[PDB]
C-alpha cells in the first residue's frame, strides 16, 4: 500500500500469536510494545525515548507477521504510551518514505 | 525521493534563520525541535512519548522551508534530546509510507 499521513500510520501485525494494532514509526530504531506474553528469555536494554531513558526487555528471533510477510525480529518490551514498530521492521518490510 | 530506512531518515529543516538537522518521523504527531528561540506568543503543551511527558511551546504558523517547499507550519519547542519533523509538516509536503 501507499500510505498518507493525514492519519496515524496504524496497521495490524500478528505477533507471539497475537494481533496488535501498531504504529509504523520512522522515528523510532526499534519496535516496542508493552504487556505482551512473548515466550523464552530475553536481556536487558535501555532506549532513549523523549523523555529520558527507559529499561525494556528485549526478545529475539521472535515470529512476526507483517503486511503479508513472515519474519522474525528483535522485539522490545516495556512502557510505552504507544505500539510501534520502528526501523527495524519497516525495512524488513522494504517500507520506504516517499515525497 | 524514495528513502529506505535502514538508515535514520535526516533531513535538513530552514527555520528561524538556522539550518537544523531533523528526523522524518511518522511516529511524531507535530515537529517538536529543542534548540530554537521562535518570536512571539506561543501556547503551552504537554507530549507523550517514551520516557513520559514533556513540557513544550507550541508556535503557529512558523515560516520553515523543508526539501525545497517553504510552507508556514506548527513547531513544538521543548527539551527533545533528537530534533523530528512530524506528520503536520510531512502531509504538507506529500510524504507518504510506501511497503
Ligand atoms: C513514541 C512515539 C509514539 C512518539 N515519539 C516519536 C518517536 O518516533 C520517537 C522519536 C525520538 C527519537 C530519538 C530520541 C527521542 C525521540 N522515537 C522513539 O521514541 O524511539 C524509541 C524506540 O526506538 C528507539 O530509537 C529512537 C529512540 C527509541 S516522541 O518523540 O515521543 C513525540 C511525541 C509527540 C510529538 N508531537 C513528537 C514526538
Amino acid at each position: 500500500p501507499q500510505i498518507t499521513l493525514w492519519k496515524r500510520p496504524i496497521i495490524t501485525i500478528k505477533i507471539g500469536g497475537q494481533l496488535k494494532d501498531v504504529l509504523m514509526d520512522t522515528g523510532a530504531d526499534d519496535t516496542v510494545l508493552e504487556n505482551i506474553d512473548l515466550p523464552g528469555k530475553w536481556k536487558p536494554k535501555l532506549i532513549g525515548g523523549i523523555g529520558g531513558f527507559v529499561k525494556v526487555r528485549q526478545y529475539d528471533h521472535v515470529p512476526v507477521e507483517v503486511a503479508g510477510h513472515k519474519v522474525t525480529t528483535t522485539v522490545l518490551v516495556g512502557p510505552t504510551p504507544v505500539d510501534v514498530i520502528g526501523r527495524n521492521l519497516l525495512t524488513q518490510i522494504g517500507a520506504t518514505l516517499n515525497f
